[PDB]
Parts: structure tokens; sequence; C-alpha cells
């Protein structure tokens, strides 16, 4: 699909059999999801953003359904006022910027 | 221009004389730049990032150049990791994202 930016770019994400939504992020270069249960091994990781940095857990090749493609790849968990989809999993999309 | 997201998104802006690059960020309701100078009157605003918040200084009707274009809008200036160009600004650019 073709989006223009009058409204946040939301999406529906499917994540460990969980139903979400998530902002579309240029500006994000990670996927950081509040709201999820994922299972097995994690990695500590600090990241920053406007306001300071919040821990979360790094969850690799985790298997995530973003408006209807299936990709997997590298999933934070972790403190977030909206979750995002960073770049990282937007270039398996083969999303674009057009202006 | 069309871009991929492999690469940050970064754009070379023009505002208040001043130079600087930024990134176009979907994710970004607002437009918040660290590194300028603007004449005249501001309105003090809190934002919230991942992180937390920070204090920035709402400056209205700004002309600003992104990568060529010439509009005018609200910019906030504050404490950010990253210059970041929001959908304020990119919906006068005609800016889509697209997968
Ligand atoms: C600031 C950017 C440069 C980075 N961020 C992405 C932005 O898109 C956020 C998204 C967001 C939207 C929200 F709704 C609430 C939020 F908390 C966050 N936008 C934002 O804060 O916008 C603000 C301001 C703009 O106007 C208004 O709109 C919403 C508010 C408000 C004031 S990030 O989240 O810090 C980020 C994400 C992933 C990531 N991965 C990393 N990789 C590792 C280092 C290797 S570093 C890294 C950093
Ligand atoms: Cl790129």
């Amino acid at each position: 699909p073709q989006i223009t930016l009058w409204k946040r770019p939301i999406v529906t994400i499917k994540i460990g059999g969980q139903l979400r939504e998530a902002l579309l992020d240029t500006g994000a270069d990670d996927t950081v999801l509040e709201d999820i249960d994922l299972p097995g091994r994690w990695k500590p990781k600090l990241i920053v953003g406007i306001g300071g940095f919040v821990k979360v857990r790094q969850y690799e090749q985790v298997p995530i359904e973003i408006a209807g493609h299936k990709v997997v790849g590298t999933v934070l968990i972790g403190p977030t006022p909206s979750n995002i989809i960073g770049r990282n999993l937007m270039t398996q999309l083969g999303a674009t910027l057009n202006f």
C-alpha cells in the first residue's frame, strides 16, 4: 500500500500470536514494542530517544506479521509511548519514502 | 525523490539561514531541531519520547527548506539526539510511505 502522512502511519501487527497496532517509523533504526510476551532467551539493551534512554529486552529472529507481511527480525521489548516498527523490519517490506 | 530505508533517511535543511541535516521521521507528529537560533517569540512545550520527555521551545510559522522545498510551519527547538522532520512538515512535501 501507499499511505499519506496526515494521520499517524499505524498498521496491524501479529507477533507471538498477539495482535497489536504499531507506527511505521522511518526515524527508528530498530523495532520497539511494549505490550508483548515473547518466548525464550533475550539480551539486555539500552536505547536512546527524545528525553533520554530506556532498558529493553532484545529478542532475535522473532517472527512478526506487519500489515499481512511475514518477516523475521530483531524486536526490542520495553517501555515506549507507542509501538514502533523500525527500518530493520521496514526494509524487509521494501518500504520507501516518496516526495 | 524516492528513498529506501537501508540507511537513515537524512536530508539537508535550511532554516534561519542555518544549514543542518535532519531525519525524515514518519513516527514524529512534530518537527524537533537542536542546533538552531530562531528570532522572536516562542511558547514552552513539553513533548514525550522513548525514555521520557523534554522541554522544547515552540516557534510558529518558521520558514524552512527541506531538500529544496520551502515550507512554513511549526518548529520545536530543544534537546534531541537527532534533528527530526515530523509529519507536520512532511505533509507539506506530499510525502508518502510505500510498501
Ligand atoms: C527521535 C528519533 C530520532 C528516534 N525515535 C523514533 C521517533 O520516530 C519517535 C517515535 C515515537 C513516537 C511516539 F508517539 C512516542 C514515542 F515515544 C516515540 N518520535 C518521537 O519521539 O516523536 C516525539 C516528538 C515529535 O512530535 C511528537 O510526535 C511524537 C513525539 C512528540 C514529540 S525513538 O523512538 O527515540 C527510537 C526508536 C527506535 C530506535 N532504535 C534504535 N537503534 C539503536 C541505536 C541502535 S535508537 C531508536 C530510537
Ligand atoms: Cl537507503
